[PDB]
C-alpha cells in the first residue's frame, strides 16, 4: 500500500452520504500483532467520513456488541435530538441518524460512543474514526497546492490479543496505552512528495496527550477544533488534549528524515508509594518521549508561501449571561465533580436560550489537567489561566491545567438537552459530566 497508512475514505455522493456502519468485535493485524479489537466499518480507526457544508449525513448504525451503544458526531453544531447524548442502541439493534451538515463550517471532526459508564472501555477498543467537512478556502492556492494527510493520535495496550481491561488506577487517571499508534500503524513513514504538507491532526485517544513537535520546523497552526483561525498562527510545538484537533501546515526546509514527536508532558496523572508508613499517591510526572513518525523531505524541497488570510471570525452579539463552573477531584474515590455534583441525566444543571451569547468561566480547582468538553455548541477561548488565546476560532475542547481557569464565548444554537464533560472520558464515566438545556 501508500508507505503511510490513512483511514479509508467515504465521500458523499450528489450531496449525500447514506452509509450502513456496524460496531462490531473484529479480529485484525495491527502494530505487526493479530489482536481483536471493536470497530467501526471493519477497520481501526473507523472510516473517514467527508463531506461539504449543506450535505445530508443517513449513518445507520447498527450495534453488533455484546452491550448498549451509541453515536457523539463530536464537534458538530447539529441539533441534540440528532447527536443524541442519552439514546441507547441495545446490542443487534440499530438507529439511524440523519442531519444536514450546516452551512457555515469547515474542519475535522469526530465520532465515537457516548453512553455514560461505558465510553472509556468501548472507545480505548478502537470505536472512532474522522468526519471532514470539506470548504470553498481548500481551494485557495496555497492549500490546494498542499499535501493533505489525516493523523489520527491514538495510543492502545493490548493483553492476551485484546484491548487491555481499565485498572482501578485507570479510572482515576485516564488509561493510556503502551502503542502510541498513528493511524492504526506503529511509527509509520510519511514520503512528502511536496514541500508543503497539510496535516489534520486528531487526538483520539482516552487521556494521552501529545506536546507535537516536527524536528528543526515550527508548524503553521490553520484550523483549530472546528474552524480555520483567521490567518495562520506560527507556533513551535503544538499541545493536543483529548478530543481536540488541530490543522497544520508544514513547510518543509530541506532534505532529510525529521521525527514528529510527542514531547514530555506532566498532565498530572498519579501513582502509588509506599515507602515506610502511607501507601500515598504520589504523581507520575511527565510522559515519556514518543516518535509518532518519520517524515521524509523531497529533493530541493521550496514550499509555497502561506495564505495570507484564511476566514474572519464572526462578530458575535454581547452576552447575556456568564456562568462559573468549578471543576474538582476526589482521587482516591476516582470520582469527579463539577460544582459539587456528579451527572445525573434527569437534573439539568444550566438552562440557556438559544440565539443569546453567554460566557462560561470553567475552572479547575483539581490538580491534573482536564480538557472540558461542549456538544452542540462551539466555543471561542477568550483566555486560559489569564493569558489571552492567540488567535479567534472555533473549538469544542479547552484544556485546563491544574488551577487554571478558562474564559470561553458560547453562542448558543441549537434548542434541545445536551451535556458538557471531561474529556478523558474515564473521567466523565466517573461523573465529571452536567446537563445544559437550550431553549
Ligand atoms: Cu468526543
Ligand atoms: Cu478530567
Ligand atoms: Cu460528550
Ligand atoms: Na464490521
Amino acid at each position: 500500500g501508500p508507505s503511510f497508512p490513512e483511514p479509508k475514505v467515504v465521500r458523499s455522493q450528489g450531496g449525500l452520504l447514506s452509509l450502513k456502519l456496524s460496531a462490531t468485535p473484529t479480529p485484525l493485524a495491527i502494530a505487526g500483532q493479530r489482536a481483536t479489537l471493536l470497530t467501526y466499518g471493519g477497520s481501526f480507526p473507523g472510516p473517514t467520513l467527508r463531506v461539504r457544508p449543506r450535505d445530508t449525513v443517513r449513518l445507520t448504525l447498527e450495534n453488533r456488541l455484546p452491550e448498549p451503544t451509541n453515536l457523539h458526531w463530536h464537534g458538530l453544531p447539529i441539533s441534540p435530538k440528532v447527536d443524541d447524548p442519552f439514546l441507547e442502541i441495545p446490542p443487534g439493534e440499530s438507529w439511524t441518524y440523519e442531519f444536514t451538515v450546516p452551512k457555515e463550517l469547515a474542519g475535522t471532526f469526530w465520532y465515537h460512543p457516548h453512553l455514560h459508564g461505558r465510553v472509556a472501555p468501548q472507545l480505548f477498543a478502537g470505536l472512532l474514526g474522522a468526519l471532514v467537512v470539506e470548504s470553498s478556502l481548500d481551494a485557495i492556492p496555497e492549500l490546494r497546492e498542499a499535501e493533505e494527510h489525516l493523523l489520527v493520535l491514538k495510543d492502545l495496550a493490548l493483553q492476551g490479543g485484546r484491548p487491555a481491561p481499565h485498572t482501578p488506577m485507570d479510572w482515576m487517571n485516564g488509561k493510556e496505552g503502551d502503542l502510541v499508534l498513528v493511524n492504526g500503524a506503529l511509527r509509520p513513514t510519511l514520503v512528502a512528495q511536496k514541500a508543503t504538507l497539510r496535516l489534520r491532526l486528531l487526538n483520539a485517544s482516552n487521556a494521552r496527550y501529545y506536546r507535537l513537535a516536527l524536528q528543526d520546523h515550527p508548524l503553521y497552526l490553520i484550523a483549530a477544533d472546528g474552524g480555520f483561525l483567521e490567518e495562520p498562527l506560527e507556533v513551535s510545538e503544538l499541545l493536543l488534549a483529548p478530543g481536540e484537533r488541530a490543522e497544520v501546515l508544514v513547510r518543509l526546509r530541506k532534505e532529510g528524515r525529521f521525527l514528529l514527536q510527542a514531547l514530555p508532558y506532566d498532565r498530572g496523572a498519579m501513582g502509588m508509594m509506599d515507602m515506610g508508613g502511607m501507601a500515598h499517591a504520589m504523581p507520575q510526572g511527565p510522559s515519556r518521549p514518543e516518535t509518532l513518525l518519520y517524515l521524509i523531505a523531497p529533493k530541493n524541497p521550496k514550499p509555497l508561501p502561506l495564505p495570507k488570510a484564511l476566514s474572519p471570525f464572526p462578530t458575535l452579539p454581547a452576552p447575556v449571561v456568564t456562568r462559573r463552573l468549578v471543576l474538582t477531584e476526589d482521587m482516591m474515590a476516582a470520582r469527579f465533580f463539577i460544582n459539587g455534583q456528579v451527572f445525573d441525566h434527569r437534573r439539568v444543571d444550566l438552562k440557556g436560550q438559544a440565539q443569546t451569547v453567554e460566557v462560561w468561566e470553567v475552572e479547575n480547582q483539581g490538580d491534573m489537567d482536564h480538557p472540558f468538553h461542549l456538544h452542540v455548541h462551539p466555543f471561542q477561548v477568550l483566555s486560559v489561566g489569564g493569558r489571552p488565546f492567540p488567535y479567534r476560532a472555533w473549538k469544542d475542547v479547552v484544556n485546563l491545567k491544574a488551577g487554571e481557569v478558562a474564559r470561553l464565548l458560547v453562542p448558543l444554537r441549537e434548542k434541545g438537552r445536551t451535556v458538557f464533560h471531561c474529556h478523558i472520558v474515564e473521567h466523565e464515566d466517573r461523573g465529571m459530566m452536567g446537563v445544559l438545556e437550550v431553549g
